[PDB]
């Protein structure tokens, strides 16, 4: 089980407003959609409320302390501890809760950089690279429907060795 991060935050590391995405950006959408699919993703109670129904072609795991939980085509775990059993490549993939709660256990993060400032309710927890190397960071790019620089950033979580 390789575990990592999946996330979209901006300049200040909003990643939410009123349980939506700040922005309007399909190609993170797609960035998301391609990395995932055929893998796992783990998500608190809100976030999948928000998202509404499971994304197809990839497990849907929803964190919650609901035991009425249950939802067709949605697998339900109710403690961090569950995460570790997981087969396969899995995603933390929100919110603000979840995030918090694994960024000192994940391998790695895939995280887009919205490169902009928005009025936000939730936000990622704050890093420094002296901890992560970037393992790679590519421009996305703008169009139509796509008017707002972001950046992906792939962060693999760097050793401690002495001096
Ligand atoms: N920009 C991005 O990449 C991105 C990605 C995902 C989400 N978001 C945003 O993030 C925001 C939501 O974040 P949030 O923190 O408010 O909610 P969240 O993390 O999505 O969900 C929180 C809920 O998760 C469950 N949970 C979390 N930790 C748990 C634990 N250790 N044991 C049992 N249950 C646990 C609880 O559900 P119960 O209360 O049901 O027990 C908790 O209330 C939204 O605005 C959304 O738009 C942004
Ligand atoms: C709070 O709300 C949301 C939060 C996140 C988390 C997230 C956000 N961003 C980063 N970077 N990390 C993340 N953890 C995500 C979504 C998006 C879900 C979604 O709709 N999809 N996701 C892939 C997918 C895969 C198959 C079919 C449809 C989709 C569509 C997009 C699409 C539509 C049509 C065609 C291709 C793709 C979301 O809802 C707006």
């Amino acid at each position: 089980m390789t575990l990592s991060i999946l996330v979209a935050h901006d300049l200040q590391r909003v990643i939410g407003f009123e349980n939506q995405l700040p922005w309007h950006l399909p190609n993170d959408l797609k960035h998301v959609k391609k990395l995932s699919t055929g893998h796992t993703l783990v998500m608190g109670r809100k976030t999948f409320e928000s998202i509404g129904k499971p994304l197809p072609n990839r497990r849907n795991v929803v964190l919650t302390s609901d035991t009425s939980f249950n939802v067709e085509g949605v697998d339900v775990i109710h403690s961090i501890e569950d995460i570790y059993q997981l087969p396969g490549h899995v995603f933390i993939f929100g919110g603000q809760t979840l995030f918090e709660e694994m960024i000192d256990k994940v391998d790695d993060m895939y995280i887009t950089v919205i490169e902009g400032k928005f009025r936000g309710d939730t936000f990622f927890p704050p890093y420094t690279f002296e901890d992560w190397e970037v393992a790679s960071s590519v421009e996305g790019k703008l169009d139509e429907k796509n008017t707002i620089p972001h950046t992906f950033l792939h962060l693999i979580r760097k050793k401690l060795v002495p001096r």
